[PDB]
């Protein structure tokens, strides 16, 4: 029922299909509300890019809370479930994924949401007891790194989405490219 | 001055926006002609596919002609060169670039258009005297390998446009990962 999810969810598919420049008018109309009604949610687009870009995090996070075993000591193990979660959230929410790759890639995703991203889920941190994933690059290529992780993984959701009778085979052929990618032992 | 060139081109722009799914009407119109002349060209969207997937790939590897050396022996230093042509032709022609990713993975292309993208260059065959680039997959993951390729070299040229001062070093970073994800030794 309530208007913020309705403008987050309006939001997500209005970005995924239009990016960033999407329309707060279209967003405000496919949900229940005014546009002015917006405006008080979120007062301008960068606000709306960083707010929204929060709410898909937030909700790809707990998706892996449900999926991920801590009984797993291993580091190739570990990205492994991290990656087919990824790979199962944005098979099932479709528009979630192609709105947060757009909103990674905006250069306007503040420092202060960068930490409540880094911060919202410690759970998830570290799960390797110092790291692998994407730690190679100099801070100014951490974007670039995590363009290429969710080219790979598009690409992977592509293939599983058209040909599900392999999908598996797309998941495991896709991790093995991003590991050796994105990650140096 | 040409009709099929022109159609080719009009191709290229709709196919690069909407994918293979795009209007012959629009193709038409954005050439000089009636669609009726377009199916005099290509009486079917599979055969307008496969002529134009053979016509952006004859303009890539002439392009690669004009810039490859055959002193290089290396694989490795072969192959940076190979990314570094791709790189530059999608950057020069982003519709390009956009057309051939989406006929590449369009389920369309003939046996018959593979063979003759496989022989149209000889001179870009071998290059390597046997081969280290995606030959590790089975045959029925070749398009999917082909489509991981792709998606980094986009990410890449995204990257380089909006950041013109450090395009050779997403080029160079770009590279390095196309590499470890799609090669072994
Ligand atoms: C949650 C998980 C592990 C925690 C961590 O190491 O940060 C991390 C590792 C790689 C991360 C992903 C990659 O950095 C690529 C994407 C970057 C976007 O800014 C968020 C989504 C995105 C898909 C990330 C979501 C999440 O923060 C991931 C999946
Ligand atoms: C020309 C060059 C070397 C010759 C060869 O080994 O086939 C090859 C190696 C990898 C090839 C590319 C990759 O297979 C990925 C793409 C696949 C598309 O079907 C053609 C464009 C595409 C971008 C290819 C163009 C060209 O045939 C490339 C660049």
């Amino acid at each position: 029922e309530d208007k913020k999810q309705a403008l987050l969810e309006a939001a997500t598919q209005a970005i995924a299909q239009s990016g960033i420049a999407a329309s707060t008018a279209v967003i405000a109309r496919n949900a229940g509300v005014a546009e002015g009604t917006l405006f008080r949610y979120f007062a301008t687009k960068d606000e709306l890019i960083n707010t929204l870009y929060l709410h898909l995090k937030q909700d790809l996070c707990q998706s892996m809370i449900m999926e991920l075993d801590r009984s797993i000591t291993d580091a190739k193990m570990m990205t492994r479930f991290i990656w087919n979660s990824y790979i199962s959230w944005g098979l099932n929410h479709p528009a979630r994924h192609r709105a947060i790759r757009q909103l990674a890639v905006s250069e306007k995703l503040t420092k202060e949401t960068e930490q409540r991203a880094d911060d919202m889920f410690p759970e998830l941190r570290d799960l390797c007891h110092r790291s692998v994933l994407m730690v190679f690059m100099s801070d100014e290529y951490r974007a670039f790194g995590d363009g290429l992780f969710l080219a790979l993984a598009e690409t992977t959701m592509d293939f599983a989405a058209r040909d599900p009778a392999r999908a598996g085979e797309y998941i495991a052929l896709g991790f093995e490219a991003m590991w050796r990618a994105l990650t140096r032992e």
